[PDB]
Parts: C-alpha cells; sequence; structure tokens
C-alpha cells in the first residue's frame, strides 16, 4: 500500500466514513461462531471515532445469497450485536443496504454514529451476477457512495472481489484500512523469499474458485496438500474413483491433469488423501462410514473427512516444510464426526511451528479451527483472508487494493 491512501493519512474529522469490511463470519445454529473478523476490523473503527468521524457506516456481504434478500438465513444482524461488545459503542442495524431509507439514515447522522448495513449480496448488484444490468449496477454503486464522505476498505477477507463494494464507490478518497494494511503488510514480507520447501495446503469446499488458483500457485510452492472438498475432483479424474456425492467441480475436472503434469514439470510434490470418512448425507449426525481410494465411496455417500492414512501423509509433507500456507479445512470440522483430520493436521502444524517452520492459516473457516482448538497464538500467522490470502500466493495484485486511490 506503498502507492495507496491509507487509513493513517486521511482526514476523518467531520466526515461520514463508509467502509467496506469483511463480516462474512462462520454461523452455526444461526449463532456466530468466530467473531475473528469482526475484532480485527475494531481498530480501523475506532481510529475514525477517535479521530473525529461524524459516522462510521459498516458495509459487508454474508455467505452467498446469491443477489437475493434472504434475511432468514444470511442476515448481518447478529453481527451488529456483536460489533457493540466489541467496540464498547451501539451499532445501528439498517435492514437493507441502499437507497432511499438507508441514504436516510446515513445522510446526516448524530457525531460518533455506527451503522451496520445489511448483507450487500441480497442484491444482485454487489456481485453483480447471481444477470445483473450494467445501469442498475451504476446505481448500486451511486447510492453505496452517497452514504459516506470518504471511503475505507478494510476488507481483506474480501479483497480479491471485484464487487461492487469493494470497487465501485465513487468518492474523493479512499483509504485502506489497517487490516488491510497488516495482512499485505505480512504476507509481502513472508512470500518475498520463502523457507524452503514451500508448502500449500488447499483443502475446503470452495472449489470451483479455489481450484483455478492451483496453476499459478505452482510456480511458487514445493508441495501441496489436496485435501478437503478439493480432492474428490481430482480422485475422480486421476483415479477414477467412484466418489458419490462428495464435492465435484465439473469445470476444474477438465484442467486437473493439467496442473498434476504442471505440478510434475515444476518438481511440486502432490499429496492427495488416500482414504476418507463417509457420510449418508450432509448432516451432523450422519450414518458414518470408511472408504479408500481403491474402495471409492458408495453411491449416495460423500467423503466428509480424510481418514488415517491421509492424515500420515498429510503429517509427512508437514514434517518436510518449512514454511506453510495452509487455506482449508481436510473435513467438515465443524461436525465432530468429521474433525479427526483437520484436528491431526493441526497438531502437525503446531509441531512444526514449535521447530522454526513459518506456519501461516487463512480462511474464516479455516481460522475457526485455531479457534476451536485454541491455536492462534500457536501458528506464525493466522489470517482474515483465505482465497484473497492464496490469491497473494500467486502473485496478485487484489482488486479491493488497486481500486484504493493513489498517494
Ligand atoms: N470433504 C468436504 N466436503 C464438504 N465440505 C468440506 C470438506 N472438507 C472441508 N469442508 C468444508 O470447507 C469449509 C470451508 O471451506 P472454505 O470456505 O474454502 O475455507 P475458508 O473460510 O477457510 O477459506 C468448511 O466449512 C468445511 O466444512
Ligand atoms: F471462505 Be474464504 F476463502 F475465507
Ligand atoms: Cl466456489
Ligand atoms: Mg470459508
Amino acid at each position: 500500500l506503498s502507492n495507496k491512501l491509507t487509513l493513517d493519512k486521511l482526514d476523518v474529522k467531520g466526515k461520514r466514513v463508509v467502509m467496506r469490511v469483511d463480516f462474512n463470519v462462520p454461523m452455526k445454529n444461526n449463532q456466530i461462531t468466530n467473531n475473528q473478523r469482526i475484532k480485527a476490523a475494531v481498530p480501523s473503527i475506532k481510529f475514525c471515532l477517535d479521530n473525529g468521524a461524524k459516522s462510521v457506516v459498516l458495509m459487508s456481504h454474508l455467505g452467498r445469497p446469491d443477489g437475493v434478500p434472504m434475511p432468514d438465513k444470511y442476515s448481518l444482524e447478529p453481527v451488529a450485536v456483536e460489533l457493540k461488545s466489541l467496540l464498547g459503542k451501539d451499532v445501528l442495524f439498517l435492514k437493507d443496504c441502499v437507497g432511499p431509507e438507508v441514504e436516510k439514515a446515513c445522510a446526516n447522522p448524530a457525531a460518533g454514529s455506527v451503522i451496520l448495513l445489511e448483507n450487500l449480496r441480497f442484491h444482485v448488484e454487489e456481485e453483480g451476477k447471481a444477470k445483473a444490468e450494467p445501469a442498475k449496477i451504476e446505481a448500486f454503486r451511486a447510492s453505496l457512495s452517497k452514504l459516506g464522505d470518504v471511503y475505507v476498505n478494510d476488507a481483506f477477507g474480501t479483497a480479491h472481489r471485484a464487487h461492487s463494494s469493494m470497487v465501485g464507490v465513487n468518492l474523493p478518497q479512499k483509504a485502506g484500512g489497517f487490516l488491510m494494511k497488516k495482512e499485505l503488510n505480512y504476507f509481502a514480507k513472508a512470500l518475498e523469499s520463502p523457507e524452503r520447501p514451500f508448502l500449500a495446503i488447499l483443502g475446503g469446499a470452495k472449489v470451483a474458485d479455489k481450484i483455478q488458483l492451483i496453476n499459478n500457485m505452482l510456480d511458487k510452492v514445493n508441495e501441496m496438500i489436496i485435501g478437503g472438498g478439493m480432492a474428490f475432483t481430482f480422485l475422480k479424474v486421476l483415479n477414477n474413483m467412484e466418489i458419490g456425492t462428495s464435492l465435484f467441480d465439473e469445470e476444474g475436472a477438465k484442467i486437473v491433469k493439467d496442473l498434476m503434469s504442471k505440478a510434475e514439470k515444476n518438481g511440486v510434490k502432490i499429496t492427495l488423501p488416500v482414504d476418507f470418512v463417509t457420510a449418508d448425507k450432509f448432516d451432523e449426525n450422519a450414518k458414518t462410514g470408511q472408504a479408500t481410494v481403491a474402495s471409492g465411496i458408495p453411491a449416495g455417500w460423500m467423503g466428509l473427512d480424510c481418514g488415517p492414512e491421509s492424515s500420515k501423509k498429510y503429517a509427512e509433507a508437514v514434517t518436510r516444510a518449512k514454511q506453510i500456507v495452509w487455506n482449508g479445512p481436510v473435513g467438515v470440522f465443524e461436525w465432530e464426526a468429521f474433525a479427526r483430520g483437520t484436528k491431526a493436521l493441526m497438531d502437525e502444524v503446531v509441531k512444526a511451528t514449535s521447530r522454526g517452520c513459518i506456519t501461516i492459516i487463512g480462511g474464516g473457516d479455516t481460522a475457526t479451527c485455531c479457534a476451536k482448538w485454541n491455536t492462534e497464538d500457536k501458528v506464525s500467522h493466522v489470517s482474515t483472508g483465505g482465497g484473497a490470502s492464496l490469491e497473494l500466493l500467486e502473485g496478485k495484485v487484489l482488486p479491493g487494493v488497486d481500486a484504493l486511490s493513489n498517494i
């Protein structure tokens, strides 16, 4: 951000601040399971209020409601409650993020007002697909722009997304916040001359998105574990494995052999799982089973964790690493029946940190592993960015950063 306006140089006195944050927090039973991302924005928010901002209007997405209002499922209102306690100031929650009533609420607020808007992705114009029309995208952006006099982007977690709230706000001063700065600085340092072998661990559930990041990552790392939900696309293509109802990406399947070829060309050792804990449905209380790559996963069952032989291979890769970036649990760690693989890998990553490995864990869900097993201070860095971090690993400038004002 050397070339970009940042909040430390933004005059906020008497100014309404509209601030993009990543408040896409994990949820279970309608309760927030990790407030890490909310906590992480508090320094920028407090700084605005402390230096005389008239208001701070906070805006974020939650989940992927795909451009339709889903207040029953993906409302930010529970975040408003949680932010109140973390800030030490109350926060007014609005039931939309645009236009007439929202604009009036944000137009001329009482001094020191903190305002949290509803989920930006309840509008198709944020992403804007989920057919979004250009004229409406423009109007959405124009509405968001009215809500502050100056703009701050502290949404590191979302910085890889060229969405309306992230790149489309039209105000004279668009400043990076302190979390954006903290995260970018940490990665700049850690990615400059990584310790080697440099292992990437890619798991989780955002297969369509994250399979597309592997190609450029293969020029940067010396090993890659491909686990969690990601593995099944590779296994079906490479091994002709039956995967049942496990996560599968049709588009990504088409580049699996090219990715493996590139890994071979680049001397990147690829560790895929060889065994699984299976489930008869996507449920905490599913009946469970065991499968190997040889046995395949039965029709109508899904692999929701790796098994012990996979964990041993993962451990082997960790033991070789001098640096690790991990994004994506290697099973559905939120459910105890499917948490063992991720716990075992976490145990190994902590053991690695203790003998000098530089260990970076990132993501809304993956950081929640750290919170669950109390390892946030037992690894080198826990990032609020998952996909955002992997895009820095590829060597990319993030759109949310690129959109900021130059100095
Ligand atoms: N085999 C699997 N099948 C389905 N979901 C999985 C599997 N392994 C991991 N997951 C899920 O991946 C989710 C997180 O993935 P993702 O959103 O990509 O990570 P993050 O928030 O760290 O970037 C977790 O909620 C976990 O339940
Ligand atoms: F689900 Be994200 F990549 F933190
Ligand atoms: Cl995805
Ligand atoms: Mg996630």
